[PDB]
C-alpha cells in the first residue's frame, strides 16, 4: 500500500539494494538497530501538558518519527512487529485524540493552538510523517484496527488541522504548506479526494490559498522563497513530499513540471542559501542550522531522483545520511559508483517577489583567498518572520560569519526560554534595524515598524555582476523613511597577484532634510586596535538609546576620528585579521557597543559592533573598505601581517563611473572602477582619468593595479 | 656534521625513507616545497625595531625556523641550495649582530631585554633553532665563512644569554631552560666544554643554578612541571632538545635515565595534563595552546625513539605532523606499520614540588557518559605565573570546558594588544581568586596577593581515589587567610543504570571569626533557567567591588533563594544542559557576574558567572552537584531531559564518613559515601545507616542506588 513519497517499486528496489554491501545496506542496519533497540520500551503515548521542548512535545516527536521509521522497516523486511508498534501506538492516538481539549500550554498570541501539541505546526508536521507510517503498515491491518485509527486518530487530526482552523489552512506561509500537504496525503491514503482539492486549492476550493498558491507566490522564478532560507529549508519538505506524493497519485497533473519546474528550482536554490554549511541567518533564523537538515536530505534524494545530477551528489555527501526510499537508495547507489560531480556555489542575484521584481537576495562569493560570501540583502520584507533590514549585509571568510545578522531572539525547543517561542526581544531587538548592518534614520526602524507598508515596498535591484576578479551589486530603496533614498553598491574583490581581497562598501543617503544616520557594523571577533584615541566607559554602562532597539545596546566607548581615514581592527577566531578602513569627514562618531541592556531573562547574547554616527545630514555617503588580512596561528605561535595594509582610501565620481583607490603599504593602488547606470552591456566600453594616466574597461567594472 | 638532536645516522635513515611512499615521505615533500617556496623570496634580516607580534620580531622568528627546516633538507636532498640560504642569512646576522644595541622596545620590567627580540627568551629560542641549522650546514662551509658565523652571531648570542645576563641564566625557571639548552649545544657544536658544562650545572658551576638542578626542581617525582601545563610544554623543548643532543654526544651521562627517567616522566605528564587536545588553562595560559605545539610533537617523537611505546603514537597520530628527524621517521614507520595503541589519559593525582609533598594537580576523568574531566589544583604557587587559586577546579565534558579557568589576559602575538605581553588585567584580573571557581574570603585573594607568602605556602592533599564507578579527592589549607581553613573534596561519579553521571563538590570553611564567603562558578554557555525568581539589571550596570578583581566584574542581577535546593541550568553549544544544584540557607546570595568592568583597552571577554554568597559566617560548607543532563539537538531538531533530574539534596555526616544523597525524578535517589580519614585501606569496612536502611563499603567511597 504506500503510495505517498514512498511507493511499492521504491520497496522492491529496497529490498534488493539491502542485502548488497553499500552505503544503503549501512544505512537499513543501523536504521533497524536503533529500531529493534526502541521496540524494547513500552509505548509513550501521553496526555499533553507540555509546551516546546517540554516531554510530551518531544515524545509526541519521537513518535511520529519512530512510526515512520517502523513502518519503512516493516515494508523492506515484512517483519509483523515493526506493524505491530506502529499499529499500537496508532491505536493510542484513537482512543487519546477525541478526549483531548486544546493545549493546556498554548499561546495563541503567537501561534494557533494545537491538542497533541502547544501549536498546530507541530500537529501538521505530525500528521506528514504519521499517515506516512500509516500508508506503510496498512497492508498489516484489521478493518476494525484501520477504521478505529482513521476515526480516532487521523481523521480528527486532517479535521482538526483543515475545516476547524480555516483560516491558516488557506493561508499563503509555510504554515500552511505543512497543514495543505499532511491533510492532502491524508486524502490520498484514506480515499478523501476533496481533501487533495482544498489542499491544492484551499478549503472553498477558490484558488486563493492552497498547496497551488503558495507555489506560485512564495517562490520567485530563481526559486528564493520570501521568507528566507531558514524557512525555505523548513516549508521544503511539505513542498517535496506532496509533489512526490501527487506525482504517484496524480501524474497526469505535471507537478515536477508546474510553473516552468518551480519545485526543482526551491530545492536548489534552498542549497545555495548557505556558507560553510549553515544556511544564511536572513530574517527569522537559527543560526545553527545547516544543510544536513533533515528536509534537505529528503529534497537532494527526490531532485536527484528526478534529474540524475551528479552535482547532488556531492551536495548528499555533505550531508552524511542515507535515507530509506527509492531516491534515496538512487542516492546511495550513485555514491558508490563514483558518481559524485562538485556542486557549483554560485555568486548570484537570488530575485526576491512571485514575479522577480521585488529585489532580490545576492550572495557574493569568491575563492581565491579561502571561502568568501558577501550576503546583502535588497530583498522584499518576508511577511512576518521578516526583518526590517534593506540593503543590509553579512561577509563570511574561512569558515566563519565576520560581518553578522543575529537571526532570531529564540531558543529552539528549549522550555525553559518561553516554550521555545519567539521572545519578546525577537520584535523590541532582532527585528530593528539598529541590529543590522545598514542605514538607520533618526533612531528609527525601516518603515517605523510598520508591517503592512513594509510587506508592500520593497528595495529595487539596479544591477549585479560576477566574474573571476570584481562580484558586485547595488540596490535602491526610497521607501524605508519617505524622502530619504537610500542606496548601496556592495564588492568583493581579490587581486591575484597579492592574494589579497578587499569587500568595498558604498552606501549613500539623500533627502532633501536632516537626519542622523547611523550605519552599524555587528561584527565576530576581538577588537584588537583602532586609528584613533577610544576608551571605554569604566565603571557603569547604559544603554545607547531608548526605543527601535537602541534600548538593548549597551554603550561601552565612543570616538570621534579626525576627518580622513578611519581604522577598527578585530581579530576573528579563525586566524584572521579584519580591518574597516572608512572616509570619515570629521563629523562622524563611532560608538561601541554591546548587546544586552533591557534584557532581564537573559535573552540576548553579548555581540559587538561599532556605529558611524552623522547627525545632520542631509546628504551623505558612507565609504568604507573591509579587509581581511594577515595570519594569526596560535598553534605555531606565528602572526604575519597583523597591521592593516591600507594606507588611503578615495571615492570619485567620474560621469557615470564611481572610482574607489585603496593605497596599500608597499604595494599597488588597488583601484575599483564601475559604471553606476542601470543597463550596462558585458562590451560596452569606458575610460575614465586617474592621477594623469588613462585607464579603460569593458562592461560593468574593473579592479586596477596602479603601481 | 649534524650532531644534537639530529646525528648522521638519522640523516642516512632519512634518505633511504624518503624514497618510499609513506608518511614521511609526505612529510618530507610538503617540507620542501614550503621552503622551495621560502627561497624563492630574498633574505630579510632587519634591524629590530618591533615588538612581540611586530614586523622585525615575527621575521627574526621565520628566520630560525627557515634556517632550521632548510638545514634538515640540506642533509636529507644533499642540494647546496639549502645550505647556500642559511650560510647567507648567518653571515647577515654575523655582520648585523655587533652592531646591536639593546631593543628600542624592550620592556625589562616584564622580561629581560634581547638584541634581535624585545625580550632575550626570544633569543633563546633562535639560538636553539639556529645552532641546529648551523650544525646542519657546517660541512657545506669555507673555514672563512665559518670564523664569520661564529664570531659576529653564534658566540656573541650565546655569550649575552649566559655571561652578560648572568642572574636569568642562573635562574631555576622555564626562561633558564631555554637559556641553558641554546648554550649547551653551542658548546657541543663550537667545542667549548665548558660552555656544556654551565649549561648542566651554572656559570659559577656550583650546582646551585643550570640544567640538572632544573631538571632536579622544577618536576615532580610524577614529571608534573611545577609552573603549570602551559609552561610545562613550553619548556618542554629545550628540555627533551638539549637531553637528546647530551645523549648523542656525551651519552655516558645518561640522561634519560637521570633521576629516575625524569624526561621522560616530563614528556608524558605533559600529554596527560590535556582534554580533547587543549592543555589546561591553569596559572597563566592561552586557552588556544594543544597537543600539536611544535614542543610536544617534538617531545613526543623523542619519548618513542627512546621507549618505542606504540601509545605514543595515538598521541602523534592527532598532532598531524610528522617530524623530519630520525626519531620523527620512527614515529610515521610505526604509524605506517599499524602498531597505533590508544593512549591511556588516566585519573591521576601529579604531585607538585621538587619532592612531591607541595600539593597537586588533581584529574579525574571518567568515559560513562561521554568525555568527561574534573581537574582541581590543590598545587603550589607556580612562581610568578601562578594564579591565586588555591582549590579551584574546572568541568570539562563532550568535548568542552563547562566551568572555566579564564587563562592569562594577554593576546599571544598581537602586537597593538601591548605586544603580545601580560596585560594590566592578567594582575588586576586573571590572577584574581574571585576569577576561579574556589572560595574568596572577604573579597581577598589567597594570600592577599602576596606573592613571597604565597610561594612559601601550598594545600595539603588529603587523598585521592579512583575507580571506575567514583573518582574523588580532597585536599585542605589554612594559610589562604589568617585564621581561616579551607577544605574541599570534589567527586566525579558514573551510574551505570542511568547513562548520568555527577560532579560532587563539599567546601569546608573554618574560622574563628566571620568573614563574608563567596564561591564563584565561572560557566561556559547559555543561562537559561533558575529555580528562584532572577531578573537582571536592565538601564545600567556597575562593577560587584573594588578590589581584587571585582571590579573587573558588572553585576547583572542578584538573587536570595529560599532555604533548601538551589538550582542554576544553562546550555553549551556540546548540546548538554548543565545544571549546579546547590543547598542554600536562605541567607546565601546568588550573584550573576559579566566581566568587562574597568576594561578602558577592551582587554577582557565577557564571561559570565554567578556567585554564592553568605556573610557573617565562621563556619560554612558549600554544597553542590553539577548534573550533565539531556541532549539538544538543533540539527534534528530534538531536545530531551532539559529540566534538571535532580529532585532533592541532602549532607550528612556520619562518624568518619560524609554522606552526599541526589534525589532523581522518576528514578533511584544517588547516595554518594565516603570517607574522609587520610588514611583508607582497600579493604577497610564502612557502615552507615539512611532513611532506615544500613549500608557497607569497603574502602575509600561508593556510591549507592536507593529506590
Ligand atoms: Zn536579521
Ligand atoms: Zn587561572
Amino acid at each position: 500500500h504506500p503510495n505517498l513519497v514512498i511507493d511499492a517499486a521504491d520497496v522492491d528496489a529496497m529490498q534488493g539494494a539491502v542485502a548488497k554491501p553499500g552505503r544503503f545496506r549501512s544505512a537499513f542496519l543501523a536504521s533497524k538497530s536503533a529500531v529493534d533497540h526502541a521496540l524494547q520500551v513500552p509505548l509513550a503515548v501521553p496526555v499533553p501538558t507540555d509546551a516546546g521542548g517540554g516531554y510530551t512535545h518531544e515524545q509526541h516527536k519521537k513518535n511520529y518519527q519512530l512510526m515512520y521509521n517502523a513502518g519503512v522497516l516493516y515494508q523492506i523486511t515484512e517483519d509483523p512487529k515493526y506493524a505491530e508498534r506502529v499499529r499500537d501506538m496508532l491505536l493510542a492516538y484513537a482512543d487519546l485524540y477525541p478526549t483531548l481539549p486544546l493545549h493546556p500550554k498554548r499561546r495563541p498570541g503567537a501561534e494557533n493552538p494545537g491538542k497533541l501539541f502547544w501549536q498546530s505546526l507541530n500537529e501538521a508536521v505530525w500528521l506528514v510523517y504519521t499517515i506516512q507510517a500509516y500508508d506503510l503498515i496498512r497492508p498489516s491491518l484489521s478493518n476494525a484496527e484501520a477504521e478505529k485509527i482513521e476515526q480516532g486518530a487521523l481523521r480528527p487530526v486532517a479535521k482538526f488541522l483543515s475545516v476547524e482552523s480555516p483560516a491558516t489552512f488557506n493561508k499563503v506561509h509555510n504554515h500552511g504548506t505543512w497543514l495543505t500537504a499532511g491533510v492532502g496525503m491524508a486524502g490520498y491514503v484514506l480515499d478523501e479526494p476533496e481533501w487533495v482539492e482544498q489542499a491544492l486549492l484551499d478549503l472553498d476550493k477558490s484558488g486563493k490559498g492552497g498547496f497551488l498558491r503558495q507555489l506560485n507566490t512564495l517562490f520567485s522564478p530563481d526559486g528564493y522563497y520570501n521568507e528566507g532560507p531558514y524557512y525555505q529549508r523548513y516549508a521544503l519538505m511539505p513542498f517535496v513530499t506532496f509533489a512526490k506524493a501527487i506525482e504517484n497519485n496524480e501524474p497526469e497533473r505535471g507537478i515536477f513540471k508546474y510553473r516552468d519546474g518551480i519545485v526543482m528550482k526551491a530545492i536548489d536554490t534552498t542549497i545555495q542559501l548557505s556558507y560553510n554549511n549553515l544556511f544564511f541567518p536572513i530574517n527569522d533564523a537559527i543560526k545553527s542550522k545547516g544543510i544536513d537538515t533533515s528536509e534537505l536530505v529528503l529534497g537532494v534524494t527526490i531532485a536527484y531522483g528526478e534529474s540524475g545530477n551528479p552535482q547532488l551528489l556531492d551536495i548528499a555527501d555533505r550531508q552524511h545520511q542515507i535515507l530509506l526510499s527509492g531516491d534515496g537508495l538512487k542516492v546511495a547507489q550513485g555514491l558508490d559508483a563514483g558518481a559524485l560531480q562538485p556542486y557549483p556555489f554560485k555568486s548570484f542575484a537570488f530575485r526576491d517577489g512571485k514575479d522577480g521584481d521585488e529585489g532580490a537576495l545576492v550572495v557574493l562569493r569568491q575563492q581565491t583567498d579561502g571561502d568568501q560570501a558577501l550576503v546583502f540583502k535588497p530583498a522584499a520584507q518576508g511577511m512576518g518572520h521578516g526583518h526590517f533590514d534593506k540593503l543590509t549585509w553579512q561577509f563570511y571568510d574561512r569558515g566563519e560569519e565576520i560581518v553578522t545578522d543575529y537571526g532570531a531572539a529564540r531558543f529552539l525547543n528549549v522550555e525553559a526560554k518561553n516554550g521555545g517561542r519567539y521572545l519578546q526581544e525577537n520584535e523590541t531587538w532582532a527585528k530593528q534595524t539598529i541590529a543590522h548592518n545598514t542605514v538607520v534614520v533618526d533612531e528609527t526602524s525601516h518603515f517605523d515598524n510598520n508591517l503592512k507598508i513594509a510587506n508592500r515596498n520593497h528595495p529595487e535591484l539596479l544591477f549585479f555582476h560576477a566574474d573571476d576578479q570584481v562580484k558586485i551589486s547595488a540596490a535602491e530603496i526610497d521607501s524605508a523613511y519617505p524622502g530619504v533614498s537610500l542606496k548601496r553598491t556592495l564588492a568583493l574583490v581579490n587581486n591575484p597577484e597579492s592574494g589579497n581581497s578587499f569587500a568595498i562598501d558604498v552606501f549613500g543617503v539623500e533627502s532633501s532634510q536632516k537626519h542622523q544616520l547611523d550605519l552599524p557594523l555587528h561584527y565576530n571577533g576581538q577588537l584588537v586596535d583602532t586609528n584613533f584615541r577610544l576608551q571605554g566607559f569604566t565603571d557603569s554602562l547604559k544603554a545607547l538609546g531608548t526605543n527601535n532597539g537602541y534600548q538593548h545596546l549597551w554603550l561601552k566607548a565612543r570616538g570621534k576620528p579626525d576627518s580622513g581615514l578611519a581604522q577598527v581592527t578585530w581579530l576573528n577566531d579563525n586566524g584572521r585579521f579584519y580591518t574597516q578602513s572608512s572616509l570619515v569627514d570629521g563629523k562622524t562618531e563611532l560608538l561601541f557597543t554591546e548587546l544586552g541592556a533591557n534584557d532581564p531573562n537573559f535573552n540576548l547574547r553579548s555581540e559587538k559592533g561599532f556605529i558611524a554616527r552623522r547627525n545632520g545630514a542631509r546628504s551623505h555617503t558612507f565609504v568604507s573598505v573591509l579587509e581581511p588580512h594577515g595570519e594569526y596561528n596560535p598553534s605555531k605561535e606565528f602572526t604575519l601581517e597583523a597591521e592593516s595594509q591600507v594606507q588611503a582610501l578615495q571615492h570619485r565620481q567620474a560621469g557615470d563611473l564611481e572610482l574607489i583607490a585603496i593605497g596599500i603599504k608597499n604595494g599597488a593602488t588597488q583601484l575599483l572602477a564601475y559604471n553606476r547606470s542601470s543597463n550596462v552591456p558585458e562590451e560596452l566600453e569606458n575610460i575614465f582619468e586617474y592621477d594623469g594616466r588613462k585607464y579603460q574597461f569593458t562592461g560593468r567594472a574593473k579592479l586596477f593595479q596602479i603601481t
